[PDB]
Protein backbone atom coordinates (compact mmCIF):
# COMPACT_ATOMS: atom_id res chain seq x y z
CA UNK A 1 0.00 0.00 0.00
CA UNK A 2 1.27 3.78 0.67
CA UNK A 3 4.23 1.67 0.60
CA UNK A 4 5.44 -1.84 0.01
CA UNK A 5 7.34 -3.24 2.94
CA UNK A 6 10.65 -5.21 2.29
CA UNK A 7 8.71 -8.78 2.78
CA UNK A 8 6.02 -7.67 0.47
CA UNK A 9 8.38 -6.72 -2.00
CA UNK A 10 10.10 -10.36 -1.40
CA UNK A 11 6.37 -12.06 -1.94
CA UNK A 12 6.03 -10.06 -5.00
CA UNK A 13 9.73 -10.59 -6.35
CA UNK A 14 8.83 -14.57 -5.73
CA UNK A 15 5.48 -15.14 -7.30
CA UNK A 16 6.21 -13.11 -10.82
CA UNK A 17 9.52 -14.71 -10.95
CA UNK A 18 7.99 -17.95 -10.35
CA UNK A 19 5.03 -17.08 -13.41
CA UNK A 20 7.53 -16.24 -15.84
CA UNK A 21 9.46 -19.09 -15.48
CA UNK A 22 6.43 -21.74 -15.22
CA UNK A 23 4.75 -19.96 -18.53
CA UNK A 24 7.74 -20.25 -20.20
CA UNK A 25 8.40 -23.86 -20.02
CA UNK A 26 4.54 -24.80 -19.36
CA UNK A 27 2.48 -21.71 -21.66
CA UNK A 28 -0.86 -21.46 -19.73
CA UNK A 29 -2.04 -17.82 -20.27
CA UNK A 30 -4.74 -18.98 -22.67
CA UNK A 31 -6.19 -21.12 -19.91
CA UNK A 32 -6.23 -18.35 -17.40
CA UNK A 33 -9.82 -17.46 -16.04
CA UNK A 34 -10.02 -14.25 -14.04
CA UNK A 35 -12.00 -11.80 -12.25
CA UNK A 36 -12.96 -8.99 -9.61
CA UNK A 37 -15.56 -6.67 -8.47
CA UNK A 38 -16.03 -2.85 -9.10
CA UNK A 39 -18.81 -0.30 -7.15
CA UNK A 40 -20.29 1.74 -10.28
CA UNK A 41 -21.43 4.99 -8.76
CA UNK A 42 -24.94 6.53 -10.05
CA UNK A 43 -23.17 10.06 -9.97
CA UNK A 44 -19.42 9.97 -10.98
CA UNK A 45 -28.15 2.59 -2.09
CA UNK A 46 -26.65 4.72 -5.01
CA UNK A 47 -24.15 2.23 -5.63
CA UNK A 48 -24.14 -1.37 -7.43
CA UNK A 49 -21.54 -3.89 -7.31
CA UNK A 50 -20.52 -5.78 -10.70
CA UNK A 51 -18.15 -8.44 -11.33
CA UNK A 52 -16.59 -9.69 -14.01
CA UNK A 53 -14.97 -13.19 -15.37
CA UNK A 54 -13.60 -13.45 -18.65
CA UNK A 55 -10.06 -15.33 -20.07
CA UNK A 56 -8.01 -14.42 -22.98
CA UNK A 57 -11.16 -15.78 -25.15
CA UNK A 58 -13.52 -13.22 -24.18
CA UNK A 59 -16.07 -12.11 -21.68
CA UNK A 60 -17.49 -15.27 -19.58
CA UNK A 61 -20.00 -13.93 -16.99
CA UNK A 62 -20.75 -10.59 -15.20
CA UNK A 63 -23.58 -10.02 -13.01
CA UNK A 64 -24.55 -7.34 -10.48
CA UNK A 65 -25.15 -7.52 -6.88
CA UNK A 66 -28.49 -5.98 -4.80
CA UNK A 67 -27.91 -1.64 -5.04
CA UNK A 68 -25.35 -1.31 -2.02
CA UNK A 69 -24.91 -4.64 -1.59
CA UNK A 70 -21.30 -6.45 -0.98
CA UNK A 71 -20.46 -10.09 -2.11
CA UNK A 72 -20.02 -13.21 0.42
CA UNK A 73 -18.12 -16.26 0.02
CA UNK A 74 -21.05 -18.27 -0.34
CA UNK A 75 -21.85 -15.67 -2.58
CA UNK A 76 -18.70 -16.16 -4.89
CA UNK A 77 -19.31 -19.65 -4.66
CA UNK A 78 -22.63 -19.66 -6.40
CA UNK A 79 -21.09 -16.81 -9.16
CA UNK A 80 -18.64 -19.82 -9.64
CA UNK A 81 -20.67 -22.28 -10.36
CA UNK A 82 -22.59 -19.69 -13.10
CA UNK A 83 -19.45 -18.75 -14.70
CA UNK A 84 -18.10 -22.25 -14.59
CA UNK A 85 -21.56 -23.09 -16.66
CA UNK A 86 -20.76 -20.10 -19.18
CA UNK A 87 -17.59 -21.71 -19.57
CA UNK A 88 -18.38 -24.75 -20.40
CA UNK A 89 -20.73 -23.56 -22.88
CA UNK A 90 -18.24 -21.52 -24.74
CA UNK A 91 -15.67 -23.97 -24.88
CA UNK A 92 -17.86 -26.68 -26.67
CA UNK A 93 -15.93 -26.46 -29.64
CA UNK A 94 -12.69 -26.35 -29.18
CA UNK A 95 -10.99 -29.27 -30.60
CA UNK A 96 -8.70 -29.19 -27.42
CA UNK A 97 -9.48 -28.04 -24.07
CA UNK A 98 -7.56 -27.90 -20.98
CA UNK A 99 -8.73 -27.28 -17.04
CA UNK A 100 -9.30 -23.46 -16.12
CA UNK A 101 -6.54 -21.51 -13.96
CA UNK A 102 -8.26 -18.47 -11.67
CA UNK A 103 -6.37 -15.97 -10.79
CA UNK A 104 -7.64 -13.60 -8.73
CA UNK A 105 -6.87 -11.27 -5.00
CA UNK A 106 -6.70 -12.13 -2.02
CA UNK A 107 -9.38 -10.22 -0.95
CA UNK A 108 -11.41 -12.11 2.02
CA UNK A 109 -14.57 -13.50 0.36
CA UNK A 110 -12.09 -14.73 -2.66
CA UNK A 111 -10.31 -16.79 0.28
CA UNK A 112 -12.77 -18.93 2.36
CA UNK A 113 -14.08 -22.24 2.98
CA UNK A 114 -16.90 -22.13 0.78
CA UNK A 115 -15.60 -20.69 -1.91
CA UNK A 116 -12.53 -22.56 -1.65
CA UNK A 117 -14.12 -25.84 -1.72
CA UNK A 118 -15.99 -24.74 -4.86
CA UNK A 119 -12.89 -24.36 -6.97
CA UNK A 120 -11.58 -27.73 -5.81
CA UNK A 121 -15.09 -29.25 -6.79
CA UNK A 122 -15.16 -27.84 -9.87
CA UNK A 123 -11.53 -28.84 -10.49
CA UNK A 124 -9.99 -25.37 -10.58
CA UNK A 125 -6.07 -24.77 -9.90
CA UNK A 126 -5.47 -21.17 -8.46
CA UNK A 127 -2.73 -18.80 -9.63
CA UNK A 128 -0.06 -17.42 -6.95
CA UNK A 129 -0.91 -13.40 -6.33
CA UNK A 130 1.26 -11.48 -3.96
CA UNK A 131 -0.47 -9.35 -1.47
CA UNK A 132 -0.88 -5.71 -2.62
CA UNK A 133 -0.61 -6.08 -6.15
CA UNK A 134 -3.39 -4.85 -8.89
CA UNK A 135 -0.31 -3.96 -10.70
CA UNK A 136 -0.35 -7.83 -11.66
CA UNK A 137 -4.29 -8.33 -11.99
CA UNK A 138 -5.68 -7.87 -15.57
CA UNK A 139 -9.03 -6.97 -14.08
CA UNK A 140 -7.22 -4.06 -12.17
CA UNK A 141 -4.60 -2.80 -14.69
CA UNK A 142 -6.72 -3.40 -17.73
CA UNK A 143 -10.78 -3.90 -17.73
CA UNK A 144 -11.15 -1.69 -14.83
CA UNK A 145 -8.82 0.76 -16.15
CA UNK A 146 -10.98 1.29 -19.51
CA UNK A 147 -13.93 1.23 -17.91
CA UNK A 148 -13.29 4.12 -15.46
CA UNK A 149 -12.16 6.43 -18.63
CA UNK A 150 -15.48 5.24 -20.23
CA UNK A 151 -17.28 5.91 -16.58
CA UNK A 152 -15.73 9.43 -16.05
CA UNK A 153 -17.96 12.13 -16.56
CA UNK A 154 -21.58 10.10 -16.83
CA UNK A 155 -24.71 10.04 -14.41
CA UNK A 156 -27.12 7.51 -13.72
CA UNK A 157 -30.50 8.08 -11.65
CA UNK A 158 -31.10 4.09 -12.03
CA UNK A 159 -29.06 1.01 -11.15
CA UNK A 160 -30.69 0.08 -14.77
CA UNK A 161 -28.90 3.20 -16.07
CA UNK A 162 -25.82 2.02 -14.68
CA UNK A 163 -25.91 -1.49 -15.84
CA UNK A 164 -26.51 -0.54 -18.70
CA UNK A 165 -23.86 1.58 -19.35
CA UNK A 166 -21.53 -1.46 -18.03
CA UNK A 167 -23.23 -3.46 -20.93
CA UNK A 168 -22.44 -0.33 -23.36
CA UNK A 169 -18.96 -0.68 -22.02
CA UNK A 170 -18.51 -4.23 -23.26
CA UNK A 171 -20.33 -3.89 -26.03
CA UNK A 172 -18.22 -1.30 -27.17
CA UNK A 173 -14.76 -3.01 -26.84
CA UNK A 174 -12.58 -5.05 -29.63
CA UNK A 175 -12.54 -8.76 -29.74
CA UNK A 176 -9.26 -8.80 -28.92
CA UNK A 177 -9.18 -6.51 -26.22
CA UNK A 178 -9.71 -9.05 -23.10
CA UNK A 179 -6.80 -11.25 -25.14
CA UNK A 180 -4.69 -8.30 -25.27
CA UNK A 181 -4.65 -7.65 -21.77
CA UNK A 182 -3.61 -11.14 -20.99
CA UNK A 183 -0.91 -11.07 -22.98
CA UNK A 184 0.29 -8.13 -20.89
CA UNK A 185 0.86 -10.20 -17.42
CA UNK A 186 4.02 -11.25 -18.77
CA UNK A 187 5.63 -7.50 -19.59
CA UNK A 188 4.26 -7.10 -15.96
CA UNK A 189 5.84 -9.79 -14.24
CA UNK A 190 9.34 -8.67 -15.50
CA UNK A 191 9.18 -5.48 -14.81
CA UNK A 192 8.07 -6.48 -11.21
CA UNK A 193 11.46 -8.62 -11.02
CA UNK A 194 13.04 -6.19 -12.43
CA UNK A 195 12.15 -3.55 -10.02
CA UNK A 196 13.13 -6.25 -7.47
CA UNK A 197 9.73 -6.49 -6.33
CA UNK A 198 8.68 -2.83 -6.08
CA UNK A 199 6.08 -1.09 -8.02
CA UNK A 200 7.04 0.03 -11.30
CA UNK A 201 3.94 2.23 -12.18
CA UNK B 1 3.70 -25.76 19.78
CA UNK B 2 6.14 -28.27 18.60
CA UNK B 3 5.65 -29.99 15.41
CA UNK B 4 8.04 -32.02 13.25
CA UNK B 5 11.10 -30.17 15.02
CA UNK B 6 9.04 -26.83 13.69
CA UNK B 7 7.42 -24.72 15.81
CA UNK B 8 3.67 -23.92 14.71
CA UNK B 9 0.29 -22.33 15.49
CA UNK B 10 -1.39 -24.66 19.09
CA UNK B 11 -4.29 -24.04 16.89
CA UNK B 12 -4.28 -23.02 13.31
CA UNK B 13 -6.50 -20.22 12.51
CA UNK B 14 -9.05 -20.55 9.98
CA UNK B 15 -7.00 -18.09 7.86
CA UNK B 16 -3.98 -20.66 8.33
CA UNK B 17 -6.26 -23.05 7.37
CA UNK B 18 -7.43 -21.62 4.42
CA UNK B 19 -4.38 -21.43 3.23
CA UNK B 20 -3.02 -25.19 3.49
CA UNK B 21 -6.72 -26.03 1.60
CA UNK B 22 -5.81 -23.45 -1.14
CA UNK B 23 -2.47 -24.55 -1.88
CA UNK B 24 -3.37 -28.15 -1.43
CA UNK B 25 -5.87 -28.22 -3.72
CA UNK B 26 -4.25 -26.30 -6.79
CA UNK B 27 -1.03 -28.63 -6.39
CA UNK B 28 -3.15 -31.91 -6.50
CA UNK B 29 -5.10 -29.85 -9.80
CA UNK B 30 -1.73 -28.57 -10.89
CA UNK B 31 0.18 -31.73 -10.39
CA UNK B 32 -2.69 -33.39 -12.58
CA UNK B 33 -3.39 -31.27 -15.29
CA UNK B 34 0.88 -30.92 -15.94
CA UNK B 35 2.86 -33.63 -13.56
CA UNK B 36 5.77 -32.10 -12.39
CA UNK B 37 6.77 -34.52 -9.06
CA UNK B 38 10.01 -34.95 -10.83
CA UNK B 39 10.86 -32.07 -11.33
CA UNK B 40 10.43 -31.18 -7.32
CA UNK B 41 14.52 -30.19 -5.71
CA UNK B 42 13.50 -29.36 -1.76
CA UNK B 43 15.87 -28.69 1.10
CA UNK B 44 15.63 -27.79 4.83
CA UNK B 45 17.95 -27.44 7.77
CA UNK B 46 18.51 -28.95 10.81
CA UNK B 47 20.94 -28.10 13.95
CA UNK B 48 22.98 -31.35 14.75
CA UNK B 49 24.06 -31.60 18.11
CA UNK B 50 27.18 -32.84 20.05
CA UNK B 51 29.37 -32.79 23.07
CA UNK B 52 26.34 -34.47 24.23
CA UNK B 53 28.88 -24.20 20.59
CA UNK B 54 27.80 -27.43 21.06
CA UNK B 55 26.21 -27.74 17.37
CA UNK B 56 26.30 -27.48 13.74
CA UNK B 57 23.85 -26.63 11.39
CA UNK B 58 23.79 -28.78 8.28
CA UNK B 59 21.70 -27.68 4.76
CA UNK B 60 20.27 -30.50 2.44
CA UNK B 61 18.89 -30.45 -1.06
CA UNK B 62 17.40 -33.45 -2.62
CA UNK B 63 15.30 -34.39 -5.30
CA UNK B 64 13.41 -37.85 -5.91
CA UNK B 65 16.16 -38.61 -8.04
CA UNK B 66 18.29 -38.74 -4.96
CA UNK B 67 20.38 -37.05 -2.21
CA UNK B 68 21.91 -34.02 -4.16
CA UNK B 69 23.97 -31.74 -1.83
CA UNK B 70 24.58 -30.87 1.89
CA UNK B 71 26.64 -28.96 3.66
CA UNK B 72 28.05 -28.24 7.40
CA UNK B 73 27.91 -24.24 8.99
CA UNK B 74 30.93 -23.34 11.05
CA UNK B 75 29.78 -24.23 15.05
CA UNK B 76 28.88 -20.41 15.77
CA UNK B 77 27.83 -19.41 12.58
CA UNK B 78 24.40 -18.33 11.49
CA UNK B 79 23.69 -18.57 7.94
CA UNK B 80 22.54 -15.56 5.81
CA UNK B 81 20.33 -15.01 2.53
CA UNK B 82 23.97 -14.46 1.20
CA UNK B 83 25.41 -17.77 2.03
CA UNK B 84 22.08 -19.69 1.29
CA UNK B 85 22.60 -17.88 -2.20
CA UNK B 86 26.19 -19.33 -2.64
CA UNK B 87 24.61 -22.26 -1.51
CA UNK B 88 21.84 -22.61 -4.17
CA UNK B 89 24.89 -22.76 -6.42
CA UNK B 90 27.37 -25.19 -5.13
CA UNK B 91 24.07 -26.83 -5.18
CA UNK B 92 22.87 -26.08 -8.71
CA UNK B 93 26.46 -27.38 -10.09
CA UNK B 94 25.76 -30.67 -8.38
CA UNK B 95 22.17 -31.01 -9.54
CA UNK B 96 23.27 -29.98 -13.44
CA UNK B 97 25.89 -32.47 -13.36
CA UNK B 98 23.70 -35.43 -12.21
CA UNK B 99 21.03 -34.31 -15.13
CA UNK B 100 23.49 -35.66 -17.21
CA UNK B 101 14.17 -30.46 -17.07
CA UNK B 102 13.63 -27.38 -15.30
CA UNK B 103 13.59 -27.38 -11.44
CA UNK B 104 10.93 -26.35 -9.35
CA UNK B 105 12.19 -25.52 -5.90
CA UNK B 106 9.68 -26.40 -2.35
CA UNK B 107 10.97 -24.95 0.23
CA UNK B 108 9.94 -23.18 3.55
CA UNK B 109 10.03 -19.26 2.20
CA UNK B 110 9.45 -17.76 5.59
CA UNK B 111 12.74 -18.33 6.79
CA UNK B 112 14.71 -15.25 7.69
CA UNK B 113 17.56 -16.23 5.20
CA UNK B 114 15.18 -16.64 2.17
CA UNK B 115 15.91 -12.58 1.22
CA UNK B 116 16.97 -10.42 -1.61
CA UNK B 117 19.95 -12.34 -2.52
CA UNK B 118 18.38 -15.72 -2.19
CA UNK B 119 15.62 -14.46 -4.16
CA UNK B 120 17.97 -12.70 -6.99
CA UNK B 121 19.84 -16.02 -6.93
CA UNK B 122 16.88 -18.71 -7.72
CA UNK B 123 15.49 -16.21 -10.69
CA UNK B 124 18.91 -16.01 -11.98
CA UNK B 125 19.56 -19.53 -12.31
CA UNK B 126 16.09 -20.24 -13.45
CA UNK B 127 14.05 -22.17 -10.58
CA UNK B 128 10.45 -21.47 -10.00
CA UNK B 129 9.61 -22.11 -6.88
CA UNK B 130 6.31 -24.45 -5.55
CA UNK B 131 3.61 -22.54 -3.39
CA UNK B 132 3.54 -23.52 0.12
CA UNK B 133 1.46 -22.29 3.45
CA UNK B 134 2.79 -20.81 6.64
CA UNK B 135 3.38 -23.12 9.59
CA UNK B 136 3.11 -26.56 7.10
CA UNK B 137 6.27 -29.11 7.84
CA UNK B 138 3.53 -31.46 7.27
CA UNK B 139 3.99 -30.58 3.68
CA UNK B 140 7.65 -30.21 3.54
CA UNK B 141 9.12 -33.82 2.76
CA UNK B 142 12.54 -32.70 4.26
CA UNK B 143 10.46 -32.56 7.82
CA UNK B 144 7.77 -35.55 7.39
CA UNK B 145 10.48 -37.50 5.74
CA UNK B 146 13.91 -37.35 5.98
CA UNK B 147 14.34 -35.69 9.34
CA UNK B 148 11.92 -38.17 10.47
CA UNK B 149 14.05 -41.65 9.69
CA UNK B 150 17.31 -39.26 10.70
CA UNK B 151 15.55 -38.42 14.11
CA UNK B 152 14.76 -41.74 14.49
CA UNK B 153 18.35 -43.42 13.69
CA UNK B 154 20.24 -40.25 15.59
CA UNK B 155 18.13 -41.85 18.51
CA UNK B 156 19.40 -42.51 21.91
CA UNK B 157 23.59 -41.76 19.94
CA UNK B 158 26.02 -39.32 21.64
CA UNK B 159 28.66 -37.72 20.03
CA UNK B 160 31.34 -35.54 21.81
CA UNK B 161 33.42 -34.28 18.81
CA UNK B 162 31.74 -32.44 15.77
CA UNK B 163 33.42 -34.78 13.19
CA UNK B 164 31.18 -37.36 14.93
CA UNK B 165 28.46 -35.63 14.76
CA UNK B 166 28.62 -34.87 11.03
CA UNK B 167 30.08 -38.18 10.17
CA UNK B 168 26.68 -39.57 11.78
CA UNK B 169 24.85 -37.48 9.46
CA UNK B 170 26.45 -38.51 6.06
CA UNK B 171 26.54 -42.27 7.08
CA UNK B 172 22.48 -41.62 7.07
CA UNK B 173 21.92 -39.89 4.07
CA UNK B 174 24.32 -41.36 2.07
CA UNK B 175 23.46 -44.75 3.22
CA UNK B 176 19.62 -44.41 1.75
CA UNK B 177 18.53 -46.08 -1.83
CA UNK B 178 17.30 -43.47 -4.05
CA UNK B 179 13.90 -44.70 -4.00
CA UNK B 180 14.11 -43.44 0.05
CA UNK B 181 14.62 -40.29 -1.76
CA UNK B 182 11.42 -40.71 -4.49
CA UNK B 183 9.19 -42.28 -1.62
CA UNK B 184 9.52 -39.22 0.45
CA UNK B 185 8.39 -36.86 -2.61
CA UNK B 186 5.76 -39.43 -4.73
CA UNK B 187 3.95 -39.29 -0.95
CA UNK B 188 3.19 -35.49 -1.25
CA UNK B 189 0.29 -35.99 -3.29
CA UNK B 190 -1.32 -38.37 -0.72
CA UNK B 191 -0.52 -35.40 1.63
CA UNK B 192 -2.05 -32.42 -0.43
CA UNK B 193 -5.26 -34.73 -0.77
CA UNK B 194 -5.32 -35.42 3.40
CA UNK B 195 -5.14 -31.39 3.96
CA UNK B 196 -7.70 -31.14 1.59
CA UNK B 197 -9.70 -33.66 2.97
CA UNK B 198 -9.01 -32.58 6.24
CA UNK B 199 -10.49 -28.41 5.29
CA UNK B 200 -7.06 -27.43 5.56
CA UNK B 201 -6.27 -28.59 9.06
CA UNK B 202 -3.46 -30.76 10.55
CA UNK B 203 -3.88 -34.86 9.83
CA UNK B 204 -1.42 -36.37 11.51
CA1 LIG C 1 -9.97 -6.18 -6.07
Amino acid sequence: PHELTENQKNRRFEVSSSLILRNHNEPFLDRIVTCDEKWILYDNPKKVMVTIWWSAAGLIHYSFLNPGETITSEKYAQEIDEMNQKLQRLQLALVRRKRPILLHDNARPHVAQPTLQKLNELGYEVLPHPPYSPDLLPTNYHVFKHLNNFLQGKRFHNQQDAENAFQEFVESQSTDFYWTGINQLISRWQKCVDCNGSYFD
